[PDB]
């Protein structure tokens, strides 16, 4: 967790922050195995060294990283979550609430997925 301190203390906003510090701190308990991880100023977590999930700030949202093939897998729930997404990213602004459920199941999918990944990243 110390490893998100100047990431976290970075963030000017004390009500974003705390959103995000409950994330991060969420997925760190929950998922004991991963590796918290800061890599190119991107909170992460990794799993025997290869990317499971990332997180960033925008001023009007949080975004997540699961890759694109973790966007294809839950695009359904995504969108009836109410969140707006790209090819490889989802948003969740500020008033919208986080569900949990819904990212337990992508960290999972890709816990499982990129099980033994020869690389960091998907191709």
């Amino acid at each position: 967790m110390e490893v998100f301190a100047e990431y976290l203390a970075e963030i000017e906003n004390p009500d974003h922050r705390a959103r995000t510090q409950e994330v991060l701190t969420w997925v760190a308990e929950t998922f004991p195995d991963l590796k918290p991880e800061i890599k190119w100023n991107t909170p992460m977590f990794t799993n025997n060294g290869t990317f499971i999930i990332g997180f960033s700030i925008a001023k009007q949202h949080m975004s997540v990283s699961p890759e694109v093939a973790g966007i294809e897998r839950f695009e359904a729930d995504i969108k009836e979550a109410g969140y707006s997404h790209t090819k490889g990213i989802f948003r969740i602004t500020w008033a919208k609430s986080v569900d949990y459920d819904l990212l337990a199941k992508i960290i999972k999918f890709n816990i499982q997925d990129k099980a033994n990944y020869t690389s960091f990243w998907r191709v």
